[PDB]
Formats: C-alpha cells, structure tokens, sequence
C-alpha cells in the first residue's frame, strides 16, 4: 500500500491534520 494520497488531486499528506486543510483549500 502507498502513503496517504488525496482522492481528486495529485498530492499526498503526512497527517490528516494537513490533509484536512487540503480539502478546505481544495477550491
Ligand atoms: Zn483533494
């Protein structure tokens, strides 16, 4: 299995904390 990548977008986060902002920052 690979790290934790997002659903729609070529990016990855190390902790849900940052992965969350990514969603609130999606657009
Ligand atoms: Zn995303």
């Amino acid at each position: 299995e690979k790290p934790f990548s997002c659903s729609l977008c070529p990016q990855r986060s190390r902790d849900f904390s940052a992965m969350t902002k990514h969603l609130r920052t999606h657009g």
